């Protein structure tokens, strides 16, 4: 779906307690560090100057706070960089930060060690002073300590920068709602106010017959060239190929897919949910076309779920596009031994989490009373997973994190018409959902195989909400007192 | 006239046998007198036995809450009443509580006063022990103080009593939202989960296709003949060749509504302007008589605002309380004065001239003229009130004003509008407002009073701030801190 | 002269959306610029910015506002409907004192006129109040003004504000310099520089009193006859205090540390310093007319070490415009029923911006310091309403004292007092306000001054995010204690 070209700055501090000569090693350094990140993490290191003055770390962070190409400032104390200097930009500084505690050498030159070099590579106890300094003003950063060449902390920084690269998606991230929420249901419900102020969202809803009346003008010349994308994609079930009656529903598919297209792309919305309750000038409900502009990059939500719309997107940002979906827990299978979530929805399952070469089917609906519609069709992968549900505990958001493995089904479902993913979720059926519950976890996530925990985790820390985690080691009496416990925390903020 | 079930008030007497079964039987008929003699003439007051177990008084509360007709309960400690017992009765207890403390004869029987009336007519003491439990409970209750046949006490239960029933009717509440929220508003916006816990609040939206396909449908037209029997017209009157299918189509609009609204039992609805797909006009005509019902509206999508009026004019008796909003300033030296209206919708009921319709363009929505009515809004103290989400919890903001007939005409002015000077000035009104992050939209009404809100926020357990001719704006702001510090939280 | 302001000016933004055509904008446009034109005529220009109609565009103005060093406040106006959500963004970047200016361009209602397009144009009696909840809801201080824009009041108001709002931008950048310590064993004057450079912006840092020293020693004595001749341009001396005289050396001396004190500051770019009694190594003399005479110039000072008093006597020098305003302690109560007086003074150093006597230079001996008998400047204080402003460090914040006084002439002359000084009344009396402002922790070192304001130093309060309580003549000691600890629940958290 494309991004901004994102780059982190990198800003390195230092003072002029050692000349202008040390000033240039460490201007040196910084560079030589930066030039060798960036032969390659996705996104640019830009080396910014040596700080040495209140002034020169005001005016960075100032800077950083408007380039929208900034997505992230990593911070790294050279020499000592006296703290107080780095308050007034601290305060500017909204955009994520990363502390790289590090060093230029990677070994302490025992022959050699001597004050001028004692008085130069000394971020052992700059980065501390620094490192209080962001702690002492309730600053949330990421704070990464080793080696700048060791390959674990690059593999940090990589994680992080995606992680900050969604936070900027998320700065200007716009949603549209196509029809209200559900009636009746509670957790698809929240403040966008809120949500606004903590992660930048604009949850924007325009009546169905706005989207009715695009799908309307959209040609038949249009419709033809994106079935030739599908017959290059997605085989076909049987009386859906260009012959059989089906197609009028797999084309209304496609054309809804353009109608839907065209005004997410006019309003540079990156995600967006629909309604099954209204459905007014449509024929179907929007089904593969959903499953298709998740694949490329936009997040969706069921049924006015903007939250988890949002945190779709958000979650695919993190992934570099692969292995997300939005998500539904529609039954388990508890067979002792053996004991399984069916994840499937309505219609809308992203193909990028397929194992199987997705399939165009067709079959009834039930539900809003509209066409047959058009849905792809595959069975979920296998490996490492995260579900993840973000709701409105009222006066402050909760986001939780399943850590989950998704496996392969061990048979069939030719009845079952939508796309299916099975899972094992951690650390059992029984106390993940208990925990789920307890959390108050929606029913609606966001399913990964890419987005780790620690990314979430980091993404909570930047929009400054909970995060809790229902892993391998979540014991449901401790977590009871993890919920307690973050709770007092977490009110004011 | 939209109707209310019977709501009814539980009179509930507290007492205890350490002083026997016959000063029970004076207890039960001081009751029975005083809630005889108090129906003589709003809501019937129930008398429900005399309670003096724990478990009798668990039972009335249960009862109480229950009973869909009982909408508040009325207790009185006759005698001494020992405290815990009522814990258990009053933990249950969901409906609004009264405290009335009182007593049964005014004056004190100099010549005859002894120790076996001191034994009887002992609220002084009891009602104090039951003041304790309920405070030491943390519940939020009214409590009225003097003799039961004083005509003060008497306009503040009535007063309280209204409070009551527009709770039972937030309890009730279901509103219909046609569309969603106006776009990038945010006072309009909220939490519909919290305000359903705090408030009752079931708010639904439809999708405006919903109400757009109950007007295609018909009963010619004999709404017309009556909007005659009512309202002045304009040319673009009945044969009005040029504008009358503009009231016909408001006409149309109104009997869907109203069969949509009867259907799911919403006595309260939202329209916006910019979800209008199957509908020829804005709604406007229609809106104005639904609100004259008693219905609650709030325009671009705003629930809090729509269950606020329904809730008001509940308080109000139907009365001269409509859907407002400050549309532009009057800032002429020691005349400052605000003018209320809506793009349409305003209330007639609270018109001072005759209502009259009629039919003017209007840019918003990009639909069809639209039909409305039109009237100058009348005068004398009044209150304005907003309710909005900070987002942990809600505040009502209630502005008391004093609206004012207009010296001038405005006769290109083409939507119902009425001018209020708000106390106690312009300036430091629209500033406390401001601070206090009142909304835009607000529900004035004539006839709720500044009391009964603060009343209904009790009830309702939400901070509730007020702006008068008392308001300081420097104390209005220590206020708003100290009231955050309190609310948040709970 | 005067310490230099950099040129600020304070953006008027002005909100409103598209669902009106781009004919609307152009009005709404004109009118916003014909306001700010009519207004530079205020203490500072005002820069008419943009019509801000989008997200992307309200976020712009407001870090442009945050990164220009020049704009000391931004003025919001939504002249039409500006749907508040779009502000969101902005606002929480924001980080410079707001003015919320609830206006209308057209003082009345044209009532011939008045239709839907009046209506949809000039709809701030809504627009604003919907942009008062957003600012409400993220819990942002600002001030909000209310009235048409040509009001006198509203001018006297945001002018108020407006000094304000540059004291705080001064605030931002100012630097302190102490020489040597706190005054050991003292409390008030202690606190935590971190924390204050945190709520307030100030720089405070430690300079031994020998890198002052060596700077006077450096002076030469040309400048420092340069200098007399400007004391001579100034101020009366006393009875062998002018050249020649026996005690003239102690105003030289006082000549030279003005001068090095000068230097230090200038060359580092602090607006205020403290000195300290208990450490003058290298120094003829404890500080005194060349402080009074630096104050003079718009410095902030603290005796003893005390930087949260000199940051607050520069930073209401500011808000002053220079005048009436100085660094004070309270020496001594006269206590004579229906004559209850406070003397204010300190052992030097009183600035005379609030003398109301022409000055004096005087010399004589002085225990505290162990040096050399120091020069000052010895006047009277002048007369009338004026605020005694003191800003203590409660551990985990900061708390503002404001107590309303009435500076007096005095009736009788002190001619044995070595110091100048000044007489207040204290409203809403001596014993009432000393109570409260002994239960507020008020410290002994003041800021005193006849043109700052309680309101100015609330809404100061008010944009650093801090407690301000005010002792005036409607402030009863009952329910004094209770805003302070009604106050203390609510200040904690933040
Ligand atoms: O500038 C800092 C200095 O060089 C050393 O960090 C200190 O002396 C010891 O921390
Ligand atoms: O005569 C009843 C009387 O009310 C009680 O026994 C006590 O005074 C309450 O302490
Ligand atoms: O909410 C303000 C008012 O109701 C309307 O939004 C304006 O007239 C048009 O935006
Ligand atoms: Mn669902
Ligand atoms: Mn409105
Ligand atoms: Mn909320
Ligand atoms: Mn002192």
């Amino acid at each position: 779906l494309s991004l901004r070209p994102y780059e982190f700055w990198f800003v390195t501090g230092s003072q002029h307690l050692y000349g202008e000569e040390a000033l240039k090693q460490v201007e040196e350094h910084s560079r030589i560090m930066v030039n060798e990140w960036n032969r390659d993490f996705p996104f640019p290191f830009v080396f910014k100057s040596v700080v040495t003055t209140p002034e020169e770390i005001r005016r960075v962070c100032l800077e950083a706070n408007a380039s929208e190409q900034c997505a992230g400032v990593v911070t790294w104390m050279h020499t000592f960089s006296p703290a107080k200097m780095w308050i007034g930009g601290l305060l500017e500084l909204r955009k994520p930060l990363l502390h790289l505690h590090t060093q230029f050498n990677r070994d302490i030159p025992w022959d050699s060690i001597d004050m001028d070099f004692m008085n130069l590579n000394q971020s052992a106890h700059g980065d501390r002073e620094f490192g209080f300094m962001v702690t002492r003003l309730g600053m949330p950063r990421k704070v990464i300590v080793g080696h700048w060449q060791d390959a674990e902390v690059a593999r940090r920084v990589r994680g992080w920068a995606m992680t900050a690269v969604a936070a900027a998606v998320s700065r200007g991230l716009k949603v549209a709602r196509f029809g209200d929420n559900m009636r009746q249901v509670a957790v698809t419900e929240g403040d966008k106010v809120e949500a606004e102020a903590r992660f930048g969202w604009s949850v924007n809803g325009y009546g169905v017959g706005d989207l009715a009346e695009r799908v309307r003008a959209v040609s038949e010349a249009e419709i033809d060239r994106l079935i030739d994308e599908y017959q290059s994609l997605y085989e076909f079930a049987p009386g859906c190929e260009k012959g059989g009656p089906l197609h009028d529903g797999v084309r209304e598919q496609a054309r809804i897919e353009l109608g839907l297209r065209s005004f997410l792309e006019e309003g540079g919305f990156e995600a967006f949910t629909t309604t099954f309750e209204d459905l007014h000038g449509m024929k179907q409900l929007p089904g593969l076309a959903v499953q298709r502009l998740m694949a490329e990059g936009y997040g969706f939500g069921g049924e006015g779920d903007w939250k988890t719309a949002a945190l779709v997107r958000l979650m695919k940002v993190m992934a570099d596009g692969k292995g997300t979906s939005f998500m539904e827990d529609y039954t388990y299978h508890f067979e002792p031994g053996n004991e399984m979530i069916l994840g499937a929805h309505m219609l809308e399952v992203c193909p990028t989490i397929a194992a199987t070469r997705p399939r165009i089917e067709v079959h009834p609906l039930s539900i809003g009373g509209k066409e047959d519609p058009a849905r792809l069709v595959f069975d979920g992968g296998e490996g490492a997973a995260v579900n993840a549900s973000l709701i409105d505990l009222g006066h402050r958001f909760r986001l939780i994190v399943n850590e989950v493995d998704a496996v392969k089904p061990e048979h069939d479902m030719p009845k079952l018409p939508v796309a299916r993913i099975l899972w094992k979720p951690r650390p059992s059926l029984r106390d993940s959902a208990e925990a789920w519950i307890l959390a108050g976890g929606a029913h609606h996530t966001c399913f990964s195989f890419a987005v780790t925990t620690e990314q979430l985790q980091d993404f909570a820390e930047m929009a400054g909400i909970e995060c809790v985690v229902i892993n391998e080691h979540t014991s449901v009496s401790s977590f009871k007192n993890e919920l307690k416990w973050n709770e007092v925390f977490w009110r004011g903020r």
